[PDB]
């Protein structure tokens, strides 16, 4: 019946999370030396031969300060009910009606190859029969469809992960950093998949003509985005610090009642979102803490981060220029997809001030040289970035061009079973996988490509530069 402090934040009780993972799932390609440039699997612990660094339950602390830490202030309440009035209005007109989702389809929506978090902690898989649930995760997801059905409230039990990506050397080799991960229990991915499922489809189909741009295809629906992103005379971004762990659980209550109004069971709904927005229940393994503040990276939580993150940046823009939250709109093209963002507007926004204003919603934006200041606008889109592709304008038109060294990585690297040293290589020589990288460097021009697909070839159907430049530009 433990207590004190974890990591700034409340004890409630032991945990039963398993340990972290000490090992990481990408393979070296090849077993040639690496550079000391080169991205590489994120810290692996006390067993990582790479380095003798700290314990990964002291980086998963480090990670959990920031939740601790005082909020920042919210918008004044008139311009927080303009924005959030005027966001709802904009989906009310654009949002296809839904059907409610069974609890069939909730079932299917979920990643099979995922951890079914508390209390099981087991691979979804394992009790997929195909089309239904079986044995535990049968009931736990039975029971909490019952729930959901009788709009009784369950409290969310969330299990701390660290994720297992390529990052680059100085996270490693300098101050080890690796991202929290927040995994949601069954019941709870059953539960918010039944409520808010449909707002998801729903806000799918309108990915070009909404800011909130998940489901977007960068390659068949990126050159519209950016096309749109174009006739507006400035552009900028705000590349968040930390965002995930600054929210406002009072600005997520405002994205939640948008969710929640625009769903097809909105009595039902209602009570699985005030359940995910009340204090979060955390396993980081030796105890379960209590996060009373921020987002939780687990479940739809795609979604309500990016209405927070409309509603948070409308909060700037209006209070700065004093116009109305659907005027702003009129003159604005936005693109959300969590942190990340493109604002493009052709009111003249005091990038100073709306600096200030985002930092004092307890938001951290950054400049391009990491330099403190004020926020830097361009009346060019060329330069901007989004999803990890360069916004890049041509004589034929707007497009996302990945760069180089992602490319690069994604030949460095491949996926495969669970290992604890990332430089051992997959026996055994992914086309799915080959075939989109030589897209992506066919968008760089004549000498990279051919440095390219000559790695490529080594890797043992390979054609003409242009002749998949205008395969994934065009048709």
């Amino acid at each position: 019946r433990p207590s004190g402090t974890y990591a700034g934040l409340p004890i409630a009780d032991y945990g039963d999370a398993p340990p972290l993972s000490t090992k990481t799932m990408f393979w070296r390609t090849s077993p040639e030396k690496l550079p000391p440039g080169a991205w590489e699997p994120a810290y692996l612990g006390s067993k990582d031969e790479r380095v003798d660094g700290p314990s990964l339950q002291q980086v998963m602390r480090d990670q959990l300060k920031p939740y601790s830490e005082p909020r920042g202030l919210l918008p004044p309440q008139e311009i927080l009910d303009a924005v959030c009035d005027a966001i709802e209005n904009r989906l009310e007109n654009t949002l296809e009606p839904q059907k409610p989702w069974t609890f069939k389809k909730a079932c299917e929506s979920l990643d099979k190859n995922t951890s079914s978090g508390y209390p099981y902690h087991k691979q979804k898989s394992k009790d997929w029969t195909g089309s239904a649930f079986i044995g535990d995760l049968g009931d736990q997801a039975t029971h909490a469809n019952n729930m959901y059905e009788m709009g009784k409230s369950m409290r969310p039990i969330y299990t701390a992960a660290l994720k297992d990506e390529l990052v680059k050397p100085d996270k490693i080799y300098g101050k080890i950093k690796k991202r929290l991960l927040w995994g949601s229990d069954l019941g709870t991915m059953i539960r918010a998949a039944r409520a808010f499922g449909p707002f998801c489809d729903a806000l799918k189909e309108t990915c070009i003509f909404n800011p909130i741009r998940v489901g977007m295809s960068m390659n068949e629906d990126g050159p519209f985005i950016f096309a749109r992103h174009a006739n507006f005379r400035y552009h900028m971004d705000a590349d968040y610090t930390r965002w995930d762990s600054t929210q406002q659980r009072a600005i997520l209550k405002r994205a939640g009642d948008i969710m929640v109004r625009l769903s097809p069971e909105p009595d039902l709904a209602r009570v699985v979102m005030d359940d995910l927005l009340a204090p979060s229940l955390l396993d980081v393994g030796d105890y379960k803490i209590v996060v009373e503040e921020g987002l939780p990276s687990g479940c739809c939580t795609t979604q309500l981060n990016s209405l927070a993150h409309w509603i948070l940046t409308l909060c700037a823009m209006v209070e700065v220029t004093r116009v109305d939250p659907d005027i702003v709109m009129q003159e604005s093209e936005f693109s959300f997809y969590g942190d990340d963002e493109v604002v493009s507007t052709n009111l003249e926004l005091d990038m100073v001030k709306y600096t200030m204003a985002l930092r004092r919603y307890g938001l951290l934006p950054t400049r391009a040289d990491k330099e403190e200041g004020p926020l830097e606008r361009r009346q060019t889109l060329q330069g901007i970035s989004f999803l990890r592709r360069a916004i890049v304008g041509d004589q034929f038109g707007w497009y996302g061009r990945l760069d180089r060294a992602s490319i690069d990585r994604q030949l460095l690297w491949t996926k495969g079973p669970n290992h604890q040293n990332p430089f051992e290589t997959l026996p055994g020589h992914r086309p799915s996988q080959l075939m989109a990288l030589l897209g992506e460097a066919a968008m760089h021009g004549e000498k990279y490509y051919r440095t390219v697909a000559s790695r490529v070839s080594k890797e043992a159907v390979v054609p003409r530069h242009r002749s998949v430049l205008r395969w994934v530009r065009f048709g």
